[PDB]
């Protein structure tokens, strides 16, 4: 699919930088003709077909074409797509209130509520994406933005599609590798993944939502892997001793090896504490 051509400059004004990730840069821009404000996602093509530096086509149009799925509160939507000789330019809603991970870091120590409160959000973004079959494959703090963040409690935006894939078929089989601390065993160990993969990512963000540290991180990243693939970890009583034995239970049901018995979004939604890359 191609998309819009003419220069960008002539129609957004660009600012701030955001972000940056994979091969990508993310700007503040204005649109001239109604000064809104949204996020411009500079996305680095590929210069030849065997070139490891660089986003392939097929990777850029798999992002774009999930993006214009989804209209939902919790998530990110897409404004619109230009490109030239050398970058896919993303226009998405702009969020202006950091990363979650920014916000944990700087606030150091979140009540049970104040985690809820995140987590009900992301576990409604994760059930519209889910019912839509769309596997996010890369859950994690830093994808989660927040609208404003100084409000008591801070309304959130799921991010970064960048390795979102369909799931038509049940599961997918390539090709798919978040950030070590995040990914479930069946990453690690490449097998086929589904929908269950994301349900593990987010037992890890409940994890550290309520404790300030991660469940399976190692100081290397091959330490991380073998703590993901054995599900070595632990609740310490340092961290957790007045976190609620129901949390606890929550976390203990999505951080489960086999994804057949992990707990589904549908799942977390009923649970009784709810309802009312890799290498060095
Ligand atoms: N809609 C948005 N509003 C505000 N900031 C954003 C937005 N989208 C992305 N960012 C910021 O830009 C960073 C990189 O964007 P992202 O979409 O994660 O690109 P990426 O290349 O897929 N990153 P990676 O997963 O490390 O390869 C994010 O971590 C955010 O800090």
């Amino acid at each position: 699919t191609v998309f819009r051509q003419e220069n960008v400059d002539d129609y957004y004004d660009t600012g701030e930088e955001l972000g940056s990730g994979v091969f990508a840069v993310v700007k503040k821009c204005r649109e001239k003709s109604t000064g809104l404000q949204y996020a411009a996602k500079f996305i680095k093509k590929r210069r030849t077909k065997s070139s490891r530096r660089g986003v392939s086509r097929e990777d850029i149009e798999r992002e774009v074409s999930i993006l214009k799925e989804i209209q939902h509160p919790n998530v990110i939507t897409l404004h619109e797509v230009y490109e030239n000789k050398t970058d896919v330019i993303l226009i998405l809603e702009l969020v202006a209130g950091g990363e979650l991970f920014d916000f944990l870091a700087e606030k150091e120590s979140l009540t049970e509520e104040e985690a809820t409160e995140f987590l009900k959000q992301i576990l409604n973004g994760v059930y519209y994406l889910h019912s839509l079959q769309i596997a996010h494959f890369d859950l994690k703090p830093e994808n989660i933005m927040l609208l404003d963040r100084n409000v008591p409690k801070p309304r959130i935006k799921i991010i970064d599609f960048g390795l979102a894939h369909k799931i038509d078929f049940g599961n997918e089989f390539k090709n798919i590798f978040g950030t070590p601390e995040f990914v479930a065993p069946e990453i690690v160990n490449y097998e086929p993944l589904g929908l269950e993969a994301d349900m593990w990512s987010i037992g890890v963000i409940t994890y550290i939502l309520l404790s300030g540290a991660s469940p399976f991180l190692g100081d290397t990243k091959q330490e991380t892997l073998a703590n993901v693939s054995a599900v070595n970890y632990e609740f310490e009583d340092e961290y957790f001793s007045n976190t609620s034995a129901l949390a606890k239970d929550f976390i203990r049901r999505l951080l489960v090896k086999d994804p057949k018995k992990r707990m589904t979004i549908q799942d977390s939604l009923q649970h009784p504490w709810i309802k009312p890359p890799q290498f060095e």
